[PDB]
DNA sequence: ATATCTGACACGTGCCTGGAGACTAGGGAGTAATCCCCTTGGCGGTTAAAACGCGGGGGACAGCGCGTACGTGCGTTTAAGCGGTGCTAGAGCTGTCTACGACCAATTGAGCG
């Protein structure tokens, strides 16, 4: 139930969420990339 | 001589600028009906137009004198850097209310009697 963070090379910003659909699907996982208002706006959801 | 530096020189992704495709549906383009308009054009009370006889004053001097110019004195002017550090815009985010949408009433313009 803790907060955690992953940093990765950009071409791996896909398997890093797909793994959390099969190994254990229970996690609250948030991707973060895109145009400024694609990405930054997700910080207004978790606050 | 040597450590290691400053290009060489490239593909990493960010940002936004900037283009073209397929859709709705806003609105532009095509049109009569018909009115009512810009326009043509005679009418006579009123002022543009130019002399003669004339009044108001434009015009050219002489020189007095209340102000105007130079350009240096001298003490008062802003310059000037660079200490601290509050202001200031960025900017991240609400937390609504305020102006702008959706449904339908008082008051108006059109018809002719």
């Amino acid at each position: 139930w803790g907060p955690f963070l992953i940093i990765s090379p950009a071409s791996t910003l896909n398997n890093w969420h797909q793994e959390f659909t099969r190994f254990v699907p229970k996690f609250k996982v948030l991707p973060y990339w895109g145009n400024p208002h694609d990405r930054k706006v997700i910080r207004r959801f978790w606050s």
